């Protein structure tokens, strides 16, 4: 386990889970996406993982928006590392234009103990068909 918010990209985008008080201190932008619980702020609580899918466009805005403002934006759930890193790779494969493979490597080389569901890796294979239509 961890030693505080991951950096997983360049353009400041962390990775973590269930921060303190203390650890959200350095941000700009917040998304929390753990399912019950200064500045920009956004709490996605999905029960089930098909419905990720919907807010894709939204979510993957939000952290191209921070990236374009150049702030320090923490995506994170608990414990728990699979929607999380699912919304980073979405990121990745839309505003970078790489494919499903590349995103997912990138980030797991950085972040090796990231494991999205099948359910949210052919979530993303849905949202790569929508990319290149």
């Amino acid at each position: 386990y961890p030693k505080g918010p991951l950096l997983v990209l360049p353009e400041k985008i962390y990775l973590y889970s269930e921060p303190t008080v203390k650890e959200l201190l350095p941000f700009d932008v917040v998304i929390n996406v753990a399912e019950e619980a200064a500045v920009e702020y956004h709490h996605y609580r999905w029960e089930h993982d098909s419905q990720i899918a919907l807010d894709l466009p939204s979510l993957t805005s939000i952290i191209h928006a921070a990236t374009t403002k150049r702030e320090k934006i923490l995506i994170h759930c608990q414990c728990g590392l699979s929607r999380s890193a699912t919304l980073i790779i979405a990121y990745i494969m839309k505003y970078h234009n790489l494919s499903l493979r590349h995103s997912y490597d990138l980030l797991k080389s950085r972040a090796d103990k990231i494991n999205p569901s099948i359910g949210l890796i052919f979530q993303l294979m849905e949202w790569e068909v929508a990319l290149n239509a």
